[PDB]
């Protein structure tokens, strides 16, 4: 019966029955109704749930503020703290400056990450009202944004820091910050700071939580109940509970205990209580490093180096050092450092105390330590380094498995004094075994040796043998990990050389070759530089005509404020139920039986739905080959078998765990190769063929052949799939609120499942927190299940997927395997090309076929090839069905082209840019599919980019860097693109709108398009305002609905502004026609008088509008007809610098020139260029999905699937929209923008490839010249291609 | 599949209406309804 | 809709007078399809202003 | 006839939904000289007047 008492936005909360399993995010959203704070992952990686905590810190005596992940904070940890959410700082009637700046600077597109970013920046300013650029960037290590490409967020917020074209925004118009106007710290909390803390107890449905006030209490509890689970930050325990199914019925939180939180400076080092957060560790060691002799702080710096790329501020502010130590993960970045430096751990239980020195025995087995079940960790002394003692720490980047196979290391040497000879040597590693280990057999052998080439070589042979990995070892990447242990020791070896240098023993150890110096540098940032250029509108254009002006996204202010409503923010009806999907754990099997007996015992359980419950048809999906619910047989891991319905989401999840399912495996077809071998394909070969191949290859001076594999991609929309379905009880009527790009298909699929006509079913979309193709079809898998539940129960029902579920079920971009043969002259001119394409389609057809067609339509990229043959086959496999992803086959096709193109240039020994340029089409040419290229701006984009990037001069610097550096290399590449605009299915090129003018003059518009962050509604309002000649302020769009505009195409193919814009324009022209007679009578009198005059003359003020793209329709049989209405063009030049020893790399600079025609909105269009480019960047360099050999997706969250971060973007990032290029066939002479820029990120891929080529000439010996680089080019693949003494043996 | 719109608005205004009290002219109504009813009752003279 | 079903709405509200019933009868004559294929769900200012 | 038809109050409440009650004049024509809300504030679940 202890009450939990805390504050939220200044208001007192008194929770009488707090449940220990309740997170702050759940409490905010579901109990208090404050939905600005979002769920994007549930595991601390995305930061969408970031909120600020304030409290009176009794140990430092004063009010402190820090950020936290609400998704991982147990509310039971929050007694007597003050929470601040996005809503507690400001709202649309008085925006905080942080909210104002991110909105106005075009830092919010879909808006779903905006609150959490706002909170990270807001917390930074409460702690440092005048930060640096550097501090600003570090604020967001724990925040992900999938839309923006991050540039505008940092640029807007830079305005708080450093303490031809118009501009995208005006900082001078930003209101200044006044800190006195921040919320008061709750005075009640200052009152209570005085009274002593009492032990509390909270009892939940399954878990008991004791908040221990005293060491005595904690020790007594653990003596008597050794099973009591310590929780401090919950940043590990939360994950185990939420995602690993684990349940600790008794938990003790010791966070309040003074002795667990102390910092004491002693003669050997600094002792930290075990509950000290990593953020306190960081601030103390930083200041020690600033004030002490370098010779003493070698270990401290190794710890700091590890904390750098670790997690965000949010995690570090509550994650304890003791928690990392005791979690004992094989990939702890800290334990290798503590082990290598022999850090001093004190352990206690009731009446016992002992000190040990972390060494290999501290960790005896997988996730185990030396602690007895009744002992806790009191402190760790992190040691000063001695004279002659040196330390480095290292960390693989890239992470693929939950627990294993990322290399991380701590390395230490002590020299006999005045010598170069070794007294002590310790080399400790994670990610090489099932625990943190010491190279215990290798190090003894170097004792009393001198630090020299012999010792280097000796330690590398030892390491290779002692840490050797079986070909099948857990986690794979065995060749890379081996190479890293050796490469990391090399760096340490070189670094110690240097450090002996600085101690004046250069003559005994030798100088470092100056071409080796860059090998040992710690990662250095370099300040960001950005330029955005676009075109001013005509001087005569009215100020009320916003077409072509950088008008901010109409919802940006509400998105910054947390007031924008996404699906799960909609309040629950009192009778609403929750649904949870139950999916197959096998790739191909018979369902032999289902047992729900354990499920029925969960409180609130309502029913388990299966195929037998479907009223009408179980056949769904775009090509009618999918089940709503599995029937007899599962065909991927993730195949939806049924759905639990229960009163709450927690009860649905627990009940789904009690659906026990019984299988008999069947032969599974997983990989593209499996499918080829089994003849398992969707339909027949697709083919495009032109000219005479036999002749072209006969005429070719050279022929090159090869293959390329391209990995898939998860959309990672920050808002996962979600549907609320609300049954109306009459006539089969139901309304659904859905995060979907496809209202029409959602409506149709629901109606067919239920067996009711389409006229009964309304689908509503206000907005999505991203879609990117992922929600073009695959959102219906959740929608139909929920609609069924609602129909069955007569009650509203809701489902929002957890990130792991969404990543498993909904599929992604199609992996591609290509087999190519290219024939070319000595000049680089290509005369012949044959490419076979294969895609992995997963277990349903979905859009796979149209994706292949687009890839074939783009196999030319920018290049005229007189004799050409492309084929594709779409593989049918036992994996989740892959679907649309921004690009839709184009990027895969064009990467293959640029890949064989890279080889044509190297084979000719000619500069790649010359070779590309001379193969480029010209105006009037026909594509391989016989479409003529008119208004071909690509050469203009090319020349502007070459010039403004100073490509030639940078080439010369890259060559020089590479001649002067042995262990880092630069690469530079410029890539073009041509991208066809219109759906590959002709009749999908149509759109409609509906417009009303009310008698006050205000206009309500809607159209078929859905807002997913791309600024579609903004554009449509811009269009309507110009069409009507009234300000944007009089025009509003509230939502998209099947009952206002029917039969709509999905929001896809980059086409939606073109199509809906024309629909809107026509709707508006109808209204203007009818107001004409009133305009003539009253040519000056305002708009409101014309409207009211028309009303009172009984003239209709409502109209529909419609457009169809004319003259489209390509034939594959006759290779004629236009599949596209026009083409987009762009060019990017990118520069990289790779670490030849590690595989890591920096994106130094990118310059993009993009043809968006006469942009409707250059702010939104630049944002789409940057957004798309950055998704491409992830596709080609970082994003890697990984599966068991039996077809189970392992990579299910941001801990293992790594999308671009704030720190990933090109350091200098320039974007220009091409000037003077109206495209008069689309709306007000614009072009679509969403998809074409994505492929331009291949520039980074090819630049990495140049850099590898240089590394190979440096250390290779006999190196294969046309070496292999599959996509994505991750640190593994880059490192393994940098052949050297370390990769060879 | 031929990309023809399958949504339409419709509208109607009753024509030729408008009476003036000042000139006793103009039609207020589009047309008139007509009917007739015959009813029989029996009252209680003592109770109402 | 593409299944041939018709969703209709108009300015009038149903208060027991059978307006919707009459409107569907009217639409079904006009369109020359059965009344079963035509539905009216509601009256709303954002469908007819 | 089945009670399936939904009239306004049949619509389920949202979990966060509130209720309103009008307060009206007990006089045909009068000045309002004061309003005292002190007793109303003591009723559990009172939000605002
Ligand atoms: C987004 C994210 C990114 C991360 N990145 C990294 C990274 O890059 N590198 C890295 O090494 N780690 C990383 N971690 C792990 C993180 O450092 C640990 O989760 C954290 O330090 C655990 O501390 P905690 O206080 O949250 O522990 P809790 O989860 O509360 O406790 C974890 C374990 O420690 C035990 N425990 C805690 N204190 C004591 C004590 N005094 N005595 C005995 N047992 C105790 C608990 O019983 C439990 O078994 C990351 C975690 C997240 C969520
Ligand atoms: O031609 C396309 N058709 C689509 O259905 C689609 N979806 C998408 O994201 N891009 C494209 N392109
Ligand atoms: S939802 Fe909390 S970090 Fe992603
Ligand atoms: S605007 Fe950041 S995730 Fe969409
Ligand atoms: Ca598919």
């Amino acid at each position: 019966a202890d009450e939990l008492v805390f504050f939220v936005n200044g208001k007192k909360v008194v929770e009488k029955n707090a449940d220990p399993e309740t997170t702050l995010l759940v409490y905010l959203r579901r109990k208090l109704g404050l939905c600005g704070t979002k769920l994007g992952c549930g595991e601390g990686g995305c930061g969408a749930c970031t909120v600020m905590i304030s409290k009176y810190d009794r140990l430092q005596n004063k009010i402190v503020h820090f950020s936290v992940n609400a998704c991982l904070a147990p509310i039971c940890s929050l007694h007597h703290v003050a929470v601040t959410t996005v809503e507690g700082i400001g709202n649309t009637q008085k925006l905080h400056p942080v909210q104002e700046r991110i909105a106005r600077s075009h830092g919010s597109q879909c808006g779903f990450c905006t609150p959490g970013i706002v909170m990270s920046m807001y917390t930074l300013l409460r702690n440092q009202p005048e930060p640096t650029v550097e501090e600003i960037e570090n604020a967001f290590q724990g925040n992900l944004c999938r839309c923006t490409g991050y540039r505008p967020i940092l640029q807007g917020f830079r305005t708080f820091a450093k303490d031809l074209s118009p501009s995208l925004f005006n900082p001078e118009d930003f209101k200044p910050l006044d800190p006195t106007q921040e919320p008061i710290f709750p005075p009640e909390l200052l009152r209570l700071k005085d009274t002593p803390q009492k032990k509390l107890r909270f009892e939940g449905e399954r878990v008991t939580w004791i908040q221990a006030s005293t060491m005595e209490e904690l020790l007594d509890l653990k003596a008597q109940h050794p099973d009591a689970k310590l929780v401090v930050g919950n940043t590990e325990i939360g994950i185990e509970m939420k995602f690993k199914n684990m349940l600790f019925p008794l938990i003790v939180c010791p966070a309040w205990i003074p002795e667990l939180n102390s910092v004491v400076h002693g003669p050997e080092g600094i002792s930290f209580g075990a509950s000290c957060p990593l953020s306190l560790v960081e601030s103390v060691l930083a200041e020690e490093i600033a004030k002490l002799p370098e010779q003493k702080t070698e270990v401290f710096r190794g710890v700091m180096e590890q904390l750098r790329w670790f997690a965000g501020k949010q995690v570090k502010s509550v994650a304890s050092i003791g928690g990392n130590i005791i979690t004992a993960s094989p990939i702890s970045d800290l334990n290798p450092v503590f082990m290598a430096s022999g850090a001093k751990l004190t352990l206690v239980s009731r009446g016992t105390r002992r000190t040990v020195r972390m060494d290999h025995t501290f960790f005896p087995g997988y996730r185990k330590t030396l602690l007895r079940p009744e002992e806790i960790l009191l402190s760790i002394e992190i040691p000063y380094s001695k004279e002659g003692e040196f330390f480095s720490a290292f960390k693989q980047a890239s992470r693929r498995e939950d627990d294993i196979a990322k290399v991380t290391s701590g390395m230490r040497v002590l020299f006999k004094p005045g010598t170069i000879e070794v007294q002590e040597l310790s080399l400790c590693f994670g990610g090489m075994a099932d625990r943190t280990i010491s190279a215990l057999k290798t190090t003894p052998k170097q004792l009393s040796k001198s630090w020299n080439e012999e010792l280097l070589q000796s330690v590398c042979a030892g390491l290779a043998e002692e840490l050797q990995l079986a070909p099948d070892a857990p986690g794979g990447m065995v060749e890379f990990r081996r190479t890293l242990t050796l490469s990391f020791f090399f760096k340490f070896y070189l670094t110690v050389l240097q450090k002996l240098g600085r101690a004046d023993l250069e003559d005994m150890c030798g100088k470092l070759d100056p071409t080796f110096a860059s090998a040992t540098l710690l990662f250095q940032k370099d300040p960001p530089a950005n330029v955005q250029l676009f075109q001013e509108v005509p001087k005569d254009q009215s100020e009320e005509d916003m077409v072509g002006r950088p008008l901010p996204h109409l919802a940006a202010n509400m998105q910054a404020s947390g007031e924008a409503v996404y699906c799960d923010d909609i309040p629950r009806y009192e009778n609403e139920l929750s649904l949870r999907l139950v999916t197959s754990t096998r790739a191909h099997a018979k369902i032999t039986s289902i047992d729900t007996s354990e499920a029925k015992k969960v409180p609130g359980f309502v029913c388990f739905l299966t195929a037998e419950d479907v009223p009408n048809s179980n056949a769904t999906g775009l090509f009618n080959d999918e089940t709503v619910f599995a029937k007899d047989e599962v065909t991927c891991v993730g195949h939806i078998i049924g759905a639990v319905v229960a009163d709450t989401p927690e009860h649905a999840q627990r009940a789904a765990r009690g659906v026990k399912i019984t299988y008999e495996d069947l032969p599974a077809i997983i990989t593209i190769q499996d499918a080829i071998n089994n003849n398992s394909f969707y339909g027949s070969e697709i083919k495009i063929e032109k000219g005479d191949l036999k002749k072209g290859f006969s005429e070719a001076d050279n022929v090159v052949s090869g293959e390329l594999y391209i990995g898939g991609q998860e959309h990672f929309y920050l808002e996962t799939n979600c549907t609320i379905a609300v049954p109306k009880g009459e006539a089969g009527e139901m309304e659904l609120f859905v995060s979907t790009q496809n209202t029409m298909k959602t409506q149709s699929f629901v109606a067919k499942m239920l067996g009711v006509p389409d006229n009964r079913i309304v689908v509503r979309v206000k907005r999505m927190g991203g879609g990117f193709g992922g929600k073009e079809t695959r959102s219906t898998v959740v929608s139909t299940a929920l609609a069924l539940a609602a129909h069955k129960t007569g009650r509203p029902v809701r489902c929002m997927l957890d990130r792991d579920e969404d990543m498993l079920i909904t599929g992604g971009r199609h992996p591609f395997l290509a087999k190519y043969k290219v024939g070319f002259m000595k000049t680089g001119t290509v005369v012949a090309l044959e490419v076979a394409h294969f895609s992995n389609g997963g277990n349903t057809e979905d859009l796979s076929r149209s994706i292949m067609e687009r890839a074939l339509f783009h196999m030319d990229n920018a290049y005229k090839i007189p004799n050409i043959r492309g084929t594709g086959r779409i593989c049918k496999t036992n994996l989740p069905s892959n679907t649309a992803f921004r690009g839709f086959g184009g990027p895969q096709g064009m990467l293959i082209a640029e890949y064989w193109m890279s080889e044509v240039a190297i084979t000719c020994g000619l500069p790649a840019e010359e070779v590309r340029r001379k193969n480029m089409y010209k105006e009037g040419d026909l594509t391989h599919f016989n479409q003529k290229l008119e208004g071909f701006t690509l050469p203009r984009c090319w020349d502007e980019c070459i010039a403004s990037s100073q490509y030639l001069a940078r080439k010369r610097e890259v060559e020089k860097f590479n001649r002067e550096n042995c262990w880092k290399k630069r690469g530079l590449c410029i890539i073009p693109t041509k991208f066809g605009i219109s759906f590959t299915l002709p009749f999908l090129n149509q759109g409609g709108a509906l417009v009303h003018v009310y008698t006050d003059g205000s206009v309500l518009l809607t159209h078929g398009g859905t807002e997913m962050g791309q600024g579609l509604h903004t554009k449509m309002v811009q269009v309507a305002s110009r069409a009507l000649k009234i300000p944007t302020s009089k025009i509003h769009i509230s939502e998209t609905s099947t009952n206002t505009v029917p039969n709509t195409s999905p929001t896809a193919a980059s086409a939606s502004a073109d199509l809906n814009g024309q629909g809107v324009y026509e709707a508006c022209q109808t209204i203007l026609k009818r107001l004409e007679p009133f305009k003539k009578k009253k040519p000056t009198g305002p708009w409101e008088a014309w409207v009211m005059d028309a009303y009172t003359s009984a003239v209709s003020l409502s109209a529909t509008g419609f457009y169809k793209t004319p003259n489209l329709g390509y034939s594959f049989e006759t290779n004629s007809g236009n599949p596209f209405h026009y083409f987009s063009y762009g060019v990017a030049c990118s520069e990289v610098e790779i670490d030849c020893l590690t595989g890591d790399h920096k994106n130094l600079r990118t310059d993009i020139v993009m043809d968006v025609g006469s942009s409707l909105n250059p702010a939104i269009d630049i944002g789409q260029v940057e957004g798309a480019f950055v998704q491409g960047l992830g596709l080609f360099t970082m994003e890697e999905l990984h599966y068991s050999p039996e077809g189970s997706l392992h990579t299910r969250g941001p801990s293992t699937y790594k999308i671009p971060a704030f720190g990933s973007i090109p350091i200098e990032f320039r974007v220009s929209l091409l000037r003077d290029c109206p495209n008069k066939r689309a709306i007000y002479a614009s072009k679509a923008v969403g998809e074409p820029p994505l492929f331009l990120a291949s520039s980074i891929f090819f630049a990495i490839k140049d850099a590898i080529r240089a590394a190979r000439a440096q250390h290779g010996d006999n190196a294969k010249q046309l070496f292999q680089l599959d996509s994505p080019a991750t640190p593994e693949k880059i490192r393994n291609a940098c052949v050297d003494q370390f990769t060879t043996l």
